[PDB]
């Protein structure tokens, strides 16, 4: 409401519309033609497997000498080898050049990405931690030629975009301390270098999304943004807000978000590819603020995963803009379902659902699944299209890190068709998944009520809990959606001990292109 | 705002605008002199240690006879033993007079006070309890010199002025119950007794403040009495609140109140004396409504200490007042941190806010949020007031780690240089109202507040690593760049209370240590 | 018990007795005149500040060349930074010298240590990790002159030399992985090489017997390897076992260990130096095992802390040890409370006479360990053949302490200032630095008030300075005949840190009584 806050706001929204990527993509051939074998400055990084490392392709690269052999046998597995390079000609006309080693292991099990992009993020956010000088160019060679889950893996290290430090705040919460990196792949990139600026981006804006502070990323300003692309890049945003909410039948993200100082607000954005769109996809993203809560963990845990509660509508936001970006041939819409969740305050309460059905509200913080209810509804029902999958993507439940771990997000899916194509999205991508127990049979009576339709929590936590709040949300599909519905669950490969890690947009921008 | 509601609280900031002690101080010359060896009432109290009591001056007091002597032999350490006189001489026209002998020890460590004014307060509180009527002085004989901490124990003790029994809040929450205390010394004090009045005036009035419920001293009553003794007394008082702090940019203290009913008020108070100050102190404290909370106790135990949450914000105010009524020779400001914590603790979690300092919190914990006020206050007092102070002292009840690092009589003390620690410790001593060092050493505490977006997180990652000194540490980051002085930061979440309620723990140690720059 | 295990047991109990540091010390001349600029192997280590660093001395080192001097100028502080030097001269003839410089913060409080030996630490120890050959000599150039801090640094850092990775246990849990250490001073230390070493040999048996897991170091192990340390080094071993603690009125320490498998021990040594001493100081050391509890932190927590119980006990045997090899002048007894707490109701508001014959109510099981060092600082103050001047306890006692002082200031709770002022030099001088706890008798009685015996074994409030109180019950079982000063050290968390034991307490033991 004050002034100081206002243009605060503002400017964050700026920042978000106006985020250009510091990550820029090259190949070995025309980095040497446009560089002239000059490196862009006093920092270099080599990024590969023992095997690849050793290649005599590696010999022939700018900066390789003796010194740089020794450290190629000296490094560990999964970890770095610096060393200095003297009168070696580079822009930023340091005496040496720092080359970092990393070895990328290649063991990978069934259910992981072939080329351990992992690793890859880990090995180069280590490489950049020597760097004093944040303002110049670091040069970083890949010896793999897997450029999708590559591309996602150095957006996704080093210093995050989002950053409050040092009179960041007055400079719109963009870091200072961020380098340019140029990723210079062995062979010319099977994606063009623009498309995985695109991908990159996407990952980074997701990741500037979730790391943003709820104080500044609100339902709002998340608008705000959304409504910015959509006059940049020129795709049809529609917005229920408010009591306009309650007033056409959406209960659940009216109840959930009725008492916050901003209005819940459910943004549907759409796009529509030229010619016939292989596909019609709908997705749909969980975005509360102040919202995470379960049975499975310690309250102190989820205080600590609410942090990160805007993972699921930032992940299908940023697959959305690489979409029409890349101009990808699906016709797609993306859902956000935003609103500020400001105890005992609605317990026991009641909610008419869009669907029609009725949601007895047994337990009030776990209130995500129920505005991802109406957000399902509102796709397979009343847009100008019904899509042929549908993919709901949010940070749910506790559960999911016990049952699929830190790095594989939990797949909830009806058809095992579009489970398997999901998990090699996930597998190809870097941003791995797992099935999770598909059984509707044993989920609905984990949700029986005694006055309404169903609750909205399973009665004992320990059947399934990653399903059981997939099942949920399934009960709110429209009767006119009979395809693939994927739920998503990704509480924990959202963020990692540096924060966010921008998981999700680039699972999907992979999921399309194979469709 | 309703009308009674509106009238109730006008009627409870005059009552703490316009209080006044129950204790008056002479001593045994001066009282023969006045009273000619007649009794102000009924009851009579002798205080002192085993050999106090029993050297000849005490025998040449009025109130002596073989029953008095014969109490003094029969009364346990720490202890009382009551004795009646019959037809006694007194003022209060009783038959009977009642005398109350109470028994000091002399044990004290290098720590305590030597005087054990902490047992002069519980044996006084004791006697007190066989008082007759509701409008007579008790006469209470101290066989100590020790002026200022035997002041302090007395004002201490017995029933506190702030109560809402037996229809006392028709009577603005002023008790019927207190009774009337004259402390008589052996020998002249080295204090005047008007000087000791003030001091025990301000022990009684920090007691008030935070005696009284969060429904009757609000942030805004806060301000209000300040304001009346600024009024009263003669100094200036700078008000910033509600948007006004937003847009100077104090995020902090904003943020922290913004919620409330009432606006959130950053309230600085100016004194500066006639001449050439001895020193230049800022004082900033923590006065926030419904905030406590932690991780080294449990969330039960946070709601107990919840209850004198006003602490730091009432020590600071009445030891300032005290300056002001004693004409100290020091330059003196003081900002009380005032904000009303109100409404969820997923509420303002994980919130990034842009400090007055320029440095950013992350808020990880929204139960630790007086902490973050005196950030405001602290860069306040260094950076934004028409001098630089020599010494900043900030106090607050901040952890429940207090308590389990220097105990329920010892205020933490987190001070990065020496000879000003040595000097709040001395202050302690000589005040009763004790002290005791807590670790300093910035290079351990400033990891905890590692944060991945923010300059710092509001909060330690550990809570078993110096939980006293990393909330001390967290203040001082947001300190002035012009600031080059001592820092005393006081964390008194225990010794601001005991079982009966509040000890108006502060003023007298401030004073005390005014009184030696 | 089995075989397998006694011959376990035997083997572990003479890798103790015969431990032999891996650090040797030395200055930048007599390296010179030795090795005459042959590094040891292919891995050299700077060790300096900012401006130690860019001393000109530095430049004329043998390691020294433009990429060495470029590292200093990339190194951040705190942190290290490693380049190849190409044909540098090294005994083990690499090809390449890696040359890892590290950073030391200048920036100390007055409760810290100038020299700040904790980064010292952890600088040495990420230089370490890039070694190729895990047997081959390090030189370890530090850049500083405080010679004893840097000592106990240096024999803290890398990898500890109590293992059971990789078939270690075959080897009597002898680590494969540590390497051996040239420290080079830039002049010739102030204390001699060989006394550096003992410190040094201290620090690494303190960290062995902590990291040692309870199977390993039991009660009849721990004194086994006294007895083999009296034996050798020329000491006398008294040692009162099982029902003669309780014959003997020792009911503290009896209670305690009377329901495990090996019974409990009191094992007092003895050291007399030549002529007169200096000093009679007598310290005792809680060695528990599986002994870890309070009201302060999560049962969880304390299950965590368990690891390192034996820190007090291990602190003072080696302390003693370093007196004994250095042949300092001060009569010394070194009384270990050895005990197994077998097996939370069991011995739950039992009433035991203590030696000193106070009684104690048990109200809480978990803090039985306060109760065994009552029984050792009566033994020390009361049985032994002398009257000591100091009685110094240490004991990981309470979660209180890391709230209080932290995990790298141990708590000194103490009668005399002088004696707290003392061992305040002794920690800042040696690094394993202290900080005082509230001393205020007065205010910490009223807490062990109990219904039918002398006290309670726990304090009634747990928000009422916890460490101090802890150090109050223990006074109370000091001797009428004592008169001196009592320093209690409360090491619960200084003991150990991330990559297990700090051997933490020797070091401070022996600079304390070289300023006697
Ligand atoms: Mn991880
Ligand atoms: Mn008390
Ligand atoms: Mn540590």
């Amino acid at each position: 409401l004050p002034k100081a806050e206002a243009k605060e706001l503002s400017a964050f929204v700026q920042s978000c519309v106006e985020y250009k990527t510091n990550v820029c993509f090259t190949d070995v051939a025309a980095y040497e033609s446009n560089q002239k074998g000059v490196l862009s400055s006093g920092l270099a990084v080599l990024v590969g497997t023992h095997k690849q490392l050793r290649d005599p392709a590696v010999q022939r690269l700018p900066f390789y000498n003796p010194a740089v052999a020794e450290a190629i046998e000296r490094v560990k597995e999964g970890g770095t080898y610096g060393v200095l390079v003297e009168g070696l000609a580079n822009a930023a006309g340091s005496k040496f050049v720092r080359v970092v080693v990393g070895e990328v292991p290649t063991k990978a099990s069934r259910n992981n990405c072939p080329a351990r992009p992992d690793v890859v993020t880990a090995l180069v956010t280590a490489a950049l931690d020597e760097v004093k000088e944040p303002n110049t160019t670091v040069d970083v060679f890949v010896l793999s030629n897997a450029v999708l889950p590559i591309a996602a893996a150095v957006a996704r290290c080093g210093k995050h975009n989002f950053s409050a430090k040092d009179g960041a705040a007055a400079a719109a919460y963009n870091s200072g301390k961020v380098s340019r990196l140029q990723v210079v792949f062995p062979e010319p990139p099977a994606i063009p270098p623009k498309d995985l600026e695109a991908v990159a981006t996407s990952t980074q804006l997701c990741q500037r999304l979730v790391d943003a502070p709820p104080n500044l990323l609100t339902t709002a300003t998340f608008t705000e943004i959304a409504q910015g692309y959509a006059k940049a890049l020129g795709f049809d945003v529609d917005v229920i807000c408010g009591d306009d909410l309650c007033e056409r039948g959406y209960g659940g993200i009216y109840s959930v978000g009725k008492a916050a100082f901003e209005a819940p607000r459910l943004v549907t954005l759409l796009y529509t590819p030229k010619g016939t769109p292989v596909k019609k996809v709908s997705l749909v993203g969980k975005g509360i603020v102040y919202d995470c809560g379960g049975l499975a963990l310690k309250p102190a845990d989820y205080m600590k995963l609410m942090k990160h509660d805007m993972g699921g509508a930032a992940a299908v936001f940023c697959g959305f803009l690489t979409a029409v970006r890349l101009q990808q041939p699906v016709q797609l819409s993306c859902t956000l379902c935003l609103a500020e969740n400001a105890k005992s305050y609605r317990n026991d309460d009641i909610i008419v659902m869009k669907s029609g059905k009725t949601v007895e509200v047994i337990n009030t913080d776990a209130e995500g699944r129920i505005v991802l209810g109406d957000g399902v509804f509102h796709a397979t029902n009343e847009l100008s299209f019904t899509p042929d999958v549908v993919i709901d993507m949010a940070t749910l439940t506790g559960a999911q890190g016990i049952a699929t771990g830190r790095h594989h997000a939990g797949l909830y899916v009806n058809e095992e068709g579009a489970e398997a194509a999901m998990l090699r999205a996930g597998r190809e991508s870097g941003e791995t998944c797992f099935p999770v127990l598909y059984c509707p049979e044993y989920h609905e009576p984990e949700f029986k009520s005694n006055h309404a339709d169903m609750t909205n929590l399973m009665e004992r936590r320990d059947n399934a809990g990653v399903s059981c709040a997939g099942y949920f949300i399934t009960t709110h599909l429209s009767p006119k959606f009979t395809g693939a519905h994927i739920h998503v669950d990704l509480a924990y490969p959202v963020f990692n001990s540096n924060g966010a890690t921008g998981f999700g947009p680039a699972l999907l921008t992979e999921y399309f292109r194979k469709l």
